[PDB]
């Protein structure tokens, strides 16, 4: 069994991923994806969730009196706190693998310049905090990096959900004047397979150099 | 204004593009974001729209034929084809700045193991085709991918507007016996700015070296 929850100021952004999931596999209590409104853990009438940055500067930061309350609530001692942020250590499918036998992750979506350190800070002194950036790119928010992780992450747990890959073809053998190309309907399978390899390093170095 | 063509056999799964950011420059008009499910272009009653691989190997192909009907349909010789693939070029900042100036895009996303690779070719003698991979890991399918790129590029595009970021606190300035550091409540400009590239220097070679030119864990 795994447990996800997920704490967002957008819900509704994590709806689909949720419907997404295989009945057989909830029923089989072998996932279940739980979504919750931060604002459910806000103090005062306007659910302020953000507030201005200690020394300047441009943006806001959400509150840890908020986020604080929230995840009091949701973890335990055997949560994976998981936090998207671009100046997180990389998540990459290394990553995937260890958390797709986690037992319980709570991904804590952030907004605007972030969340107020504290947050993590005194997370990690009773449960497992893991602050992970997606991509070399930057996002508005986290709702989209937890997309990915929860669907990096379950496509590894059974029944849920370096070289690059080369071309990969189907029918019609012609199509448009391009050929598929004629050693892969040869029956000759180790040369398919050596054939696929070359075309792994050409695709690896024109695209991928750093791989070597 | 931009247009965004997502082209996908679950439709359903673009709807988060309606929420925040994207959705408030879609409300804004700077940006049209259409959905299309890709078994629009079918012609058997099974819809079909993959089958099974040439020269052997696990799962389904997408069969280039629905493919390129569709992509006929949405993209003209202006339009910047994106393919998100595990196998692509990397999707990066500059890659999302370099975007933000096009009139139109098209993200075809794939299912299975993937699109047969004629289709890209067919249409990159018509167009521009970007085969991009959004990180090092793999998705079971393009639509997570086609969030991604979109969120990145809209909040770049005319009208809404290296090292790590380092911490950010807001009030009150104690909070569980932690204390937000003190040089940030000190009101000094000098001593604030370097403080911060400090820490972003430090979170740097910690969390990513290979930013600095060092090898990686
Ligand atoms: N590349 C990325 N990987 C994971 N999450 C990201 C991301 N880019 C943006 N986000 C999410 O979007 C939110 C707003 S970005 C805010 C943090 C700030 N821009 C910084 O440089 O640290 C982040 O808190 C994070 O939740
Ligand atoms: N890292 C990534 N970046 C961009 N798209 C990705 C991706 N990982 C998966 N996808 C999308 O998901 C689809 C299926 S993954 C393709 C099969 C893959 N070789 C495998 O290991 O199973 C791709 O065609 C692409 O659209
Ligand atoms: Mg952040
Ligand atoms: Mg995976
Ligand atoms: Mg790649
Ligand atoms: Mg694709």
């Amino acid at each position: 069994s795994m447990k996800i929850d997920v704490v967002t100021i957008f819900p509704e952004y994590l709806q689909p991923v949720r419907q997404s999931l295989p009945g057989k596999a909830i029923d089989a209590g072998l996932v279940d994806v739980a979504v919750h409104d931060l604002r459910r853990w806000t103090h005062d009438v306007h659910k302020s969730v953000d507030d201005s940055p200690y020394g300047g500067g441009p943006g806001m930061v959400m509150k840890p009196t908020v986020w604080g309350d929230a995840l009091d609530e949701i973890c335990t001692s055997e949560t994976l706190l998981v936090v998207p942020t671009p100046a997180g250590y990389p998540f990459t499918q290394e990553t995937a693998w260890q958390w797709s036998t986690e037992d319980h992750l709570v991904i804590a979506c952030g907004r605007y310049e972030g969340i107020d350190q504290r947050v993590a800070d005194d997370a990690a002194t009773r449960m497992r905090v893991r602050e992970v950036s997606i991509g070399d790119y930057v996002l508005n928010g986290g709702e989209a990096a937890a997309l990915v992780i929860i669907e990096a992450v379950l496509r590894l747990v059974p029944g849920v959900l370096s070289l690059l890959e080369g071309p990969s073809y189907t029918r019609p053998p012609s199509w448009r004047g391009m050929d598929v190309p004629p050693v892969l309907l040869s029956g000759d399978h180790a040369k398919i397979a050596a054939w696929r390899a070359e075309q792994s390093r050409q695709r690896t170095i024109e695209r991928r150099p750093d791989l070597l």
